[PDB]
């Protein structure tokens, strides 16, 4: 039916976090990191950074170890960590803005990162089984670093996902279980819904009981006057016909900065497709296979802006507050059981045909809100009244209000953690390929 050997466990409420349930779940997020790890058949790979804007595989095998490590030693849990020259080379991620900036440093062995692992995961079980957990945990609780170690290691599950996609099929191996949803499948027509306009609250209580990263809180009422929207996210089939009418190749369909980006990295199609002997194949996590036609359409920003463009008409994307209207009504109580309703937390290993997952559909009559594929917005991102950093890890996300990022909402087949719930926010530079697609708006 889906899949079911592979098995993330869902998050727990800060009211529900024994330490009997928060060993599991530690437990479950390492675990799920190390299978996509070991799906690199040769170690010389680690030295490949396969997406040209991030660093090298080896980094993405110790940064989520030393991640714990150091904000566990923040709030003084652990007295000492287990090297403290890899905690300083791992600490730090990248968001270029080009791959010139980021080749402008000796790594170590891959067996001596596998051995900082897994020293580093018997230090932190260590430290779970030793300390009490006083219910209920909360952003001032000593325990909110781990329960920030455990989310940072599940969004990274999700980003080096797309850095193994796009390492060639031969360096690597699909996991016993891994399971792709049915792709035969010819689109349904995508018809145009109405949303009827409400006010929306956007942000999380200081008190909200689930963890949450600085830049979800925050409280912004917004009115949101009534818009159309496609029922589906954009299918592969629709994509295609896009490109047959030339869609890469019209001026005016983008603008002078997507246009240059598409150009310079003479692009032709979305970044999984392939043509030869007169068709796409389509790459998914492990394997090329025919194009899925009523699978979502994977693009960056530009792209959907593209296609967009190509519908004319005043043809849009979301902005953050039209998406939560449609979403979750005018309400809100999360459900976290209601992550199973949608293709989320893995229930497929790849994204599934719009419409599939029959329990999918949101009140507002939209299709895979929530699930499949997050969804670009024509949103900066950018923070609530009401944000602030957190001294955990202050430049979490007031670097990146500096309007050159687009927001991405709602969750994908591979997204895990709180990372699925009501208040996450997402955000990348425009140009930059996530498991991640759209759907299209026009006022009227
Ligand atoms: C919020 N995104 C997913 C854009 C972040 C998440 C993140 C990982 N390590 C720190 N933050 C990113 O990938 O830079
Ligand atoms: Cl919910
Ligand atoms: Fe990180
Ligand atoms: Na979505």
């Amino acid at each position: 039916s889906h899949m079911s050997f592979i098995k993330s466990q869902l998050p727990i409420f800060l009211n529900n976090c024994t330490q009997d349930s928060v060993i599991n779940y530690f437990q479950n997020s390492w675990e799920l990191e190390n299978i996509l790890m070991r799906s690199i058949i040769d170690d010389e790979t680690f030295y490949i950074n396969p997406d040209p804007l991030r660093n090298p595989l080896i980094f993405y095998l110790g940064h989520s170890a030393a991640f714990y490590i150091n904000k566990l030693i923040r709030v003084e849990l652990l007295e000492k960590g287990i090297n403290s020259d890899y905690e300083i080379l791992f600490e730090f991620g990248v968001d270029p803005e080009n791959a010139e900036e980021l080749n402008q440093i000796n790594w170590p062995d891959v067996r001596q990162v596998w051995d900082y692992r897994n020293k580093a995961y018997e230090v932190i079980l260590e430290v779970i089984k030793n300390t009490t957990f006083d219910l209920p945990i909360h952003a001032s609780h000593p325990l909110w670093a781990l329960m920030m170690g455990m989310e940072h290691q599940r969004i990274h599950f999700e980003t080096s996902s797309m850095l193994l996609r796009q390492l060639p099929t031969e360096k690597v191996e699909k996991p016993q279980g891994w399971q792709y949803a049915p792709s035969q499948g010819v689109p349904n027509t995508n018809k145009m819904i109405l949303v009827e306009g409400g006010t929306v609250t956007l942000g999380k209580a200081k008190d909200n009981p689930l963890y949450g990263w600085d830049c979800e809180y925050g409280d912004r009422l917004v009115k949101v006057d009534s818009f159309f929207a496609s029922q589906y996210l954009v299918t592969n089939g629709e994509f295609l016909e896009f490109i047959n009418r030339k869609g890469y190749e019209t001026q005016s369909y983008w603008n002078e900065k997507s246009w240059q980006w598409k150009e310079e990295n003479k692009v032709k199609n979305p970044k999984f497709w392939q043509f030869n002997n007169g068709k796409y194949s389509y790459r998914a996590m492990f394997d090329e296979i025919p194009l899925p036609l009523d699978w979502p359409v994977e693009v960056n920003y530009y792209e959907a802006m593209a296609y967009c463009g190509w519908k004319g008409k005043g043809t849009r994307l979301m902005s953050e507050a039209e998406w939560n209207l449609a979403a979750y009504g005018s309400n809100y109580q999360v459900d976290i059981e209601k992550v199973n309703d949608y293709n989320l937390n893995l229930k497929f290993g790849s994204p599934s045909p719009v419409g599939l997952v029959k329990t999918a559909q949101s009140h507002s009559g939209l299709w895979d809100l929530r699930g499949n594929v997050w969804e670009w917005l024509d949103e900066n991102f950018h923070p609530l009244p009401g944000f602030e950093p957190h001294f955990l890890y202050e430049d979490n996300s007031a670097p990146f209000f500096d309007n050159n990022h687009k927001m991405m909402l709602g969750g994908a087949w591979v997204t895990q953690g709180t990372e699925t719930l009501k208040y996450y926010r997402n955000w990348f530079r425009p140009n930059f390929y996530q498991h991640a697609g759209f759907r299209i708006v026009t006022n009227h």
